[PDB]
């Protein structure tokens, strides 16, 4: 069984808890503590009692941005990314958000397959901004639309 809901304040603990058994790189708790509030709509999922994936969207105006994500280790192939992003894209657009921003390192191939069978476009490349183990890789930037405009054509 799984659940999506809000991820709160004190959900954090449980979320910086995945965060170091899913990312080589991961985000300290300061980062966590400053990534929350009135702009933000972040999730969890919940499988059987326990949080096992999580998303930090910042919300500003009609503009989404992906912060992260992490789905804990024990919970990989099981579809619990994709049902965070399909939840978080469905929220946003019955909000009328135009669209959904995120940043991927480039030698994540899987995870940009699934973005773009989300109808993510990558939008740009940044020449080696994120560190590796060995030196630098590049980061893409991706982006889905959501909402569409709705004044279309004025008639007096």
């Amino acid at each position: 069984m799984n659940t999506i809901s809000s991820l709160e304040t004190t959900d954090l603990p449980a979320a910086y808890h995945i965060e170091q058994r899913a990312h080589a790189f991961p985000w300290s708790e300061k980062t966590f503590a400053s990534n929350q509030g009135e702009r933000y709509l972040n999730f969890q999922l919940t499988q059987n009692g326990k949080m096992a994936a999580f998303a930090i969207t910042q919300v500003v105006l009609d503009e989404a941005t992906l912060f992260n994500i992490a789905v804990d280790p024990d919970y990989q192939r099981q579809g619990l990314g994709r049902a965070l992003l399909e939840h978080l894209i469905d929220e946003l657009e019955k909000r009328g958000v135009a669209t959904l921003w995120l940043e991927v390192r480039a030698s994540n191939a899987a995870a940009i397959a699934l973005y773009e069978s989300l109808g993510f476009n990558e939008a740009t490349i940044r020449r080696n901004y994120y560190p590796t183990t060995d030196g630098r890789e590049d980061a893409i930037i991706m982006a889905l639309p959501i909402s569409m405009a709705g004044e279309n054509l004025y008639f007096q």
